[PDB]
């Protein structure tokens, strides 16, 4: 059972999951039980599932088991603060999608895989890693005793896998730019309709970006240390690009590491702030994410001064 400090702090958007890995599963179960119900998943089956998902995450600096659970917590926080909007099945599927959304990530982008001519890129031409993460998710469900949706009907099962599939694919940031533009026009024309399945899919997609990006919504000491992990992977991919005979983009070039603050400014401007701004417009209780993003932009501006 959860420590009293975590019972309180877990409800904050800026919660950090801590360095104790054996606690992360209990944190996720509590999150599922609080959002979905304890009558929802059989405990042993869900535990079996969680530990296999863990096992198929890699020892990479950033896109690891910790990140999975952190993205799921952000989703939990969004869902707790917007009671009545999402169905039980949506809530179940979104938390599970978040836990799985980076399954078997190698710390390299879709662009590197394409350039490498990895087998996976011939299989999945667009959103390569994300199609793979979802394939992995399915393969784990299909393991003996790992089907956490076994009490659902065939229909609900197909429905929740579809919810999971679109949410994982939406974690391909390449898709976020289009999705956010569609959403922003819907907002401003008064045309967003959460009873329209295609609009609903968009909002969920944006929630998935928001959760996936949530390092920028933590308090600054957390945000600042997390950027160490993010760049550790980007710089490794840049080393790999150099080895293919290809100049990496500056973000991945460790020789341009002094330009990190400027690069962070760019990201907050072009991606993070518009993301949380659009999210708060659709879901006003998500405002603390946007406030914390702005605070972090200011800190990056301070670093530059
Ligand atoms: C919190 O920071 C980031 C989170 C991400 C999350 N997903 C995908 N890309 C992400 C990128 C992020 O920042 C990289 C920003 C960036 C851009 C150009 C750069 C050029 C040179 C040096 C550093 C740079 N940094
Ligand atoms: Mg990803
Ligand atoms: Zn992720």
């Amino acid at each position: 059972n959860l420590p009293a400090r975590i019972c309180r702090d877990i409800e904050l958007f800026h919660f950090d999951i801590g360095p104790f890995e054996n606690m992360w599963p209990g944190i996720f179960v509590y999150m599922i039980h609080r959002s979905c119900g304890t009558s929802c998943f059989e405990l042993e089956k869900l535990c079996r599932f969680i530990m296999s998902v863990k096992k198929n995450y890699r020892r990479v600096p950033y896109h690891n088991w910790k990140h999975a659970v952190t993205v799921a917590h952000c989703m939990y926080a969004i869902l707790q603060n917007n009671n009545g909007l999402f169905t039980d099945l949506e809530r179940k599927g979104l938390l599970i999608a978040c836990l799985c959304h980076d399954l078997d990530h190698r710390g390299f982008s879709n662009s590197y895989l394409q350039k490498f001519d990895h087998p996976l890129a011939a299989l999945y031409s667009t959103s390569t890693m994300e199609q793979h993460h979802f394939s992995q998710t399915v393969s784990i469900l299909q393991l003996e005793g790992h089907n956490i949706f076994s009490t659902l009907s065939s229909s609900e099962y197909e429905q929740v896998l579809e919810i999971i599939r679109k949410a994982i694919i939406a974690t391909d940031l390449a898709l976020y730019f289009g999705n956010r533009k569609q959403l922003e026009e819907m907002y401003q024309t008064g045309s967003l309709n959460l009873h329209n399945q295609s609009h609903r899919d968009r909002v969920i997609g944006l929630m998935m970006t928001a959760c996936d990006l949530c390092s920028v919504t933590k308090l600054w000491p957390v945000t600042k240390l997390t950027a160490n992990d993010i760049y550790a992977e980007f710089w490794a991919e840049g080393d790999e690009m150099k080895k293919l005979g290809i100049q990496p983009i500056p973000m991945m070039d460790r020789d341009k590491r002094d330009e990190v603050p400027q690069g962070q400014l760019g990201f907050y401007n072009a991606v993070a702030i518009p993301c949380y701004t659009t999210l708060t417009q659709i879901l006003p209780p998500t405002e603390p994410l946007l406030k914390a993003c702005r605070d972090n932009l200011n800190q990056w501006e301070k670093v530059i001064r």
